[PDB]
């Protein structure tokens, strides 16, 4: 690790996970022995991914998240390094593997069965992040994950910006992605909110539009919420009331979304950490994201 | 020293494993209870089990330079298996598999990557002295090329008196017409169930009895049969039969059929007799399947 200039980097707090995704002909039967199509070993998880598009947007980036010492860990880093991903702030744990997943794709119908990665490895704790020194990052995005303990992490931002002035005050994102009771009391904390349209649906509502009116009274004074909504584009709601929306920018051909969400969240907070506004943000994010909607992986999305 | 190791020579795959509750659904999600990486291939676990037997042993088998090779020659190191034989490919990545084992029932289930990494020769095969060893166990794989490595050991075995004679054993693992022509070959032939019940047969009786008149002339026919044991014939016409040692629970069959074919190899290789060999695999097979990978087997 070198000399990082102060204030510099994007910091992206969560989880990083080895996918190796086999393409085959049918799905297997239990207790059977196949050859795949195709394999590909692949570093996922959102912080993981908004980090390689922070990267290639030009934003010096860092990626912290929970990893043990082995293999997978192994090329797990050297996949953020490809990327120009910063791996100096990982959480290495003595317990527990590093996650690992594998997704099996049916060639014949495009389903997807996924068996997930085991929950034994501890995530990112607040005594952890407590031994990082701030002084670093200009902005610090969290993936929703073990919230009481994030809370904690949020409040040592908070606590460090009060002595900052407005030029040196850290920006704060949070993302509550998945429909887990748990992670609503994030909402309250970060400048910038997004949550994800599968949130909003579980929560009853039907529309960026429906989420981001029903769910702005539980954001902190000041900040940002923002709803992308897959082909109908994305909408923000900030302090003033209204109610900004950018419609999709969609490729000539769908070719891949997985990670279209980590896209349009790097997006958002790369052109606001560049001072843009946040109606320029929401369409910058909904054109990245929509631009990599038609290319596998992040190669080309510029 | 000379005749002391036996020589396993196949495939070595990375297995990268999730035990789960139970299977999949298709298109649905379920979480793992744990996960693991371990040396796979099934001459290769054959050598995991032979090494832990107390056999010196060695692998012949083609891998790539690289981290995933080089995890598979530690744990070989590991587990004292001589790889000094392996045949180093310039070209082609190290084959993985992702096997999913279901821990209520031992069920295995393998997604293969065979990558285009070139197989052993015959070529390869030539440059090997083979004083070295009492035992050539040869997994099934690019059958014509493997007829030439066991043709050359034939050919060295008519220059050796009864005693520096090389014993060799064949399996014929998976129901492709490429690989029969190599139950003509070797001392003992291992045939599994999944070829059996491909060519008609429905039990390891059936099977022996059927594909007998392949086997060369002296050869023993071996077919192991899951819970329902296992079944060898001889040249003296004589069915032999071991019932298998089921654990009382069983968590994890990933490797068994290696497991029994490196012990019968083992017994054999011993001086026991076809029958305690026949029991002596299911023996250990039986004990492999309540356990995860190949610790604890002794
Ligand atoms: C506005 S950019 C954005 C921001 C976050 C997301 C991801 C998030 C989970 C969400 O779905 O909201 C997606 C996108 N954007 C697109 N997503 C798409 N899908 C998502 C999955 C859907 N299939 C059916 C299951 C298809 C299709 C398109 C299409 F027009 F090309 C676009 C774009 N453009
Ligand atoms: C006689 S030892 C042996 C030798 C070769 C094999 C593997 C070979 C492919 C075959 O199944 O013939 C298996 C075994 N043995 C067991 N396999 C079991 N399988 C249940 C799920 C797996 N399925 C069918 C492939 C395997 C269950 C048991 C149970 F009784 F504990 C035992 C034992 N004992």
């Amino acid at each position: 690790s070198g000399l990082v200039p102060r204030g510099s980097q994007i910091l992206c707090v969560g989880l990083v996970v080895l996918d190796v995704i086999s393409l085959v002909d049918k799905y297997p039967k239990e207790d059977s022995e196949i050859r795949c199509l195709s394999q590909r070993w692949q570093r996922g998880g959102n912080a993981s991914n908004s980090c390689t598009v922070l990267s290639l947007l030009g934003a010096p980036c860092a990626f912290m998240g929970s990893m043990a010492p082995g293999h997978v860990a192994d090329f797990l880093v050297a996949d953020f390094r490809r990327r120009g991903v910063d791996v100096s702030q990982v959480a290495w744990q003595s317990k527990g593997d590093t996650p690992s997943s594998c997704c099996i794709i049916n060639n014949s119908n495009g389903n997807r069965t996924i068996v997930l990665h085991d929950t034994s490895l501890p995530d990112v704790s607040a005594t952890d992040f407590e031994k990082v020194d701030l002084t670093q990052f200009k902005w610090i995005h969290i993936e929703g994950r073990n919230a009481s303990e994030q809370v904690k992490m949020l409040q040592r931002i908070d606590a460090h910006n009060t002595r900052q002035p407005p030029e040196q005050k850290i920006r704060v994102s949070v993302e509550v992605e998945k429909p887990r009771e748990e992670l609503f009391q994030l909402f309250g904390y970060g400048d910038v909110v997004f949550v994800s349209k599968d949130v909003a649906k579980h929560l009853g509502f039907q529309s960026a539009e429906e989420a981001l009116r029903g769910l702005y009274g539980r954001v902190r004074k000041g900040a940002v919420l923002v709803c992308a909504w897959a082909e109908e584009g994305a909408d923000a709601l900030g302090p003033d009331g209204k109610l900004l929306h950018s419609d999709a920018f969609p490729p000539p051909r769908v070719v891949d979304t997985l990670g279209a969400g980590d896209t349009f969240n790097a997006s958002v907070i790369f052109s606001l950490s560049q001072g843009r506004s946040v109606q320029e943000a929401l369409r910058f994010g909904c054109q990245v994201a929509g631009k990599k909607c038609g290319l596998q992986g992040f190669d080309g999305i510029v």
